[PDB]
């Protein structure tokens, strides 16, 4: 009609998409024409497979959710569109999202089948990874979250405690000569006050490290992919508030001795302090910079245009439970600053030339 | 080469996803076929769009990166993928994925090119608000991380601290009778002593409360959405790990009275719960189930087929801190009976008649 089927073929055969046409045979659906495309996405010859049903591709793996979906859109005519873990011939697995459209052939009076077959192993593999990365990074979050809350009201505490048991102390001198008759019901109820206060101390440094149990070590990580890997999580929101991106690298210092956990977890916070202070500036652009640093360390620095920094907060900044945002907690730059000195690095801030805040942390 | 062109054709023409053939014609690649299938996704009739190019979808949006992408693909003759922001007849926005094979006609000296399209107009915004949701979950689960713990801490002190109030108030009234020449220096320390008692109790609800900023809002909220919301978070994982996933929803007893950010992170925890109890598990079937149930409530169901619970283990649920997991806080079914209960539900748990966990709740 508005093309020759031969041209219309021809597109078919060098199309990039896998393309298979079906016939229907009973509860078989057998393979009548796949596009070299099909070969290559399933690794197998068109001689080899013609003739029989596509369900071959999953082998073993039946128990998916999508193989049912598929026979009921079948059964019923109406076109599906789902995702299967299929097997190419060498046995490797990838995810094929199969779109099927049953068509009828009034020439044959026989039903007949389209599906466009494309690879979305890529798709499937980097958003696994970024659920656990989510998950990950929950799970940290809450953890240093409760662990920055314990030492905070334990070293606040730990000043009126221990008053309290220097007054225990004074108190029990002064009444050592006494002869009043109530004397020892007071040393009695004293003692016991005493040991109230050292069973609170207790209390803090136990519920303290039930939360702080399950710690690490570190290893060798690539500065590339943690900063990929926490800007996935971190900076998922640029292009829509139209922040300018920068990440320079220097490829003699991308190798880094760190936990990568804690460090994702310093980054995505500084990414996000970073696309907040820039959700009203004109000039929104992050750098992101690593060079080496101290005497053979490496230091990476985060600079952004933001509202930057009143000349009272940068000192008051790296500090627990200080923060300028209405529903802020104010660990996030505390629990970081003493991650990344625990890595033997330090932290610190300044504003730059453009009125935003800088960034930096050095690793080994 | 397998099948007759017009057979080919046919199934083309009906393929539910959109397939068009375009010429190139210098910097043009004008359309010279379009199926049903594109006229329908593009709400354009044949007759109209034919022998232009393509980019009158993008209208007037030009600031979209796979732009350059596809052109420079073009101009490479290389294939390409990218989603665009095409806008049908009537103006309405959709996302529209490309997939684009330049190919070279012999018989013509000419390169054409295929393009299957499909509308992921769902795709892109589920992904998006998915992001929206990750970012919410990590911001209250810090902020109700600490406050649960604000709460946990201040419990476990209350009874020292008042224990050293009451001893100083007895003391103090074992000296009143007293004629001892030291006596008022010891009850001026017993001041002191209950003043910092006094302070560390300020000092625990201040620490507190600074978590309790953000904490006390309500709103009207559908079951069937934050269901959908939470499964996107918690159950991400449930195709690819073979977990049969059920929702016996009734469209009648649908909208509750809930706040609905800390609701969602109630079914958040149970599903990820629910998932971790059956990652050994031979049998892996979830259900959710909302029915009518009390003098004014409706009740949602969640059962699991996982490991369940050892006869010891559910009397410590719900509770504060209580946990079988090495890594696991034991907060989130004591956060969630709380949130349950502060929203006039009630919620609790039970083992299943598959040796699984079944928690219920139920809201207005
Ligand atoms: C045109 C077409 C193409 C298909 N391609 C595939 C495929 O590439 N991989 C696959 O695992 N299943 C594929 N299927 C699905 C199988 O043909 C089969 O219908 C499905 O596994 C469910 O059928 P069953 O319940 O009889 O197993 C395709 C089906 C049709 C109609
Ligand atoms: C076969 C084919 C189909 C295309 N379909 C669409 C389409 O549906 N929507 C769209 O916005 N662009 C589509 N394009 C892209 C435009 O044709 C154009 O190449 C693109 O906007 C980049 O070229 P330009 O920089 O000259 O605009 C298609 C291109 C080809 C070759
Ligand atoms: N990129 C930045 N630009 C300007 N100010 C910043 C930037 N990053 C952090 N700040 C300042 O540092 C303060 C403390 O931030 P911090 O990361 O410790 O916590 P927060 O963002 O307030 O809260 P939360 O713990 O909920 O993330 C903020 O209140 C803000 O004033
Ligand atoms: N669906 C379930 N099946 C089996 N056991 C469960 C299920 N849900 C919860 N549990 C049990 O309840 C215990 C407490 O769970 P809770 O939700 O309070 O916290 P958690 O998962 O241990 O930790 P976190 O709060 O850090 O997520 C878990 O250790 C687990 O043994």
């Amino acid at each position: 009609h508005m093309i020759n089927a031969k041209l219309l073929q021809l597109m078919v055969e060098h199309s990039n998409d896998g393309i298979v046409v079906a016939e229907q045979e009973g509860n078989e659906s057998i393979l009548i024409y796949v596009n070299p495309a099909f070969e290559r996405l399933t690794g197998y010859c068109a001689d080899d497979i013609l003739y029989q049903d596509c369900r071959f591709l999953q082998g073993e793996d039946h128990d998916q959710p999508g193989i049912a979906i598929i026979r009921e859109a079948i059964r019923e005519g109406r076109p599906c569109c789902q995702v299967l873990r299929n097997y190419r011939k060498d046995g490797s697995l990838f995810w094929n999202e199969l779109s099927i459209t049953p068509v009828h052939n009034e020439a044959d009076q026989l039903t007949y089948y389209i599906g466009i077959q494309r690879d979305v192993t890529e798709h499937q593999q980097t958003q696994a990874r970024l659920q656990e990365l989510q998950s990950e990074l929950v799970h940290v979050s809450r953890l240093s979250a409760m662990g920055e809350m314990a030492s905070a009201l334990a070293h606040e505490l730990n000043q009126p405690l221990a008053a309290i048991s220097n007054y225990m102390k004074g108190s029990r001198r002064l009444l050592a000569g006494s002869s009043d008759p109530n004397t020892p019901k007071v040393e009695s109820a004293l003692d016991r006050a005493a040991e109230q206060a050292l069973r609170a101390g207790q209390i803090i440094r136990r519920l303290r490290d039930f939360v702080a149990r399950g710690e690490s070590e570190k290893r060798v990580e690539s500065l590339s992919k943690l900063i990929e890997e926490a800007g996935a999580l971190g900076l998922a929101g640029a292009r829509e508030q139209n922040v300018q991106l920068r990440f320079s690298l220097d490829p003699g210092a991308d190798l880094v001795l760190a936990d990568r956990v804690q460090i994702q977890q310093v980054l995505v916070n500084l990414f996000r302090n970073a696309l907040e202070a820039m959700a009203q500036s004109q000039r929104r652009e992050l750098v992101v910079t690593n060079t080496p640093a101290a005497d053979d360390m490496i230091e990476v620095e985060v600079s952004d245009t933001g509202s930057g920094f009143q000349d009272d907060v940068i000192p008051n900044l790296f500090q627990t439970f200080f923060t300028t945002k209405d529903t802020g907690m104010g660990v996030g730059l505390s629990i970081s600053r003493s991650i990344i000195e625990a890595h033997g690095g330090r932290m610190w801030a300044e504003s730059n030339a453009s009125g935003g805040a800088t960034f930096r942390f050095t690793l080994p």
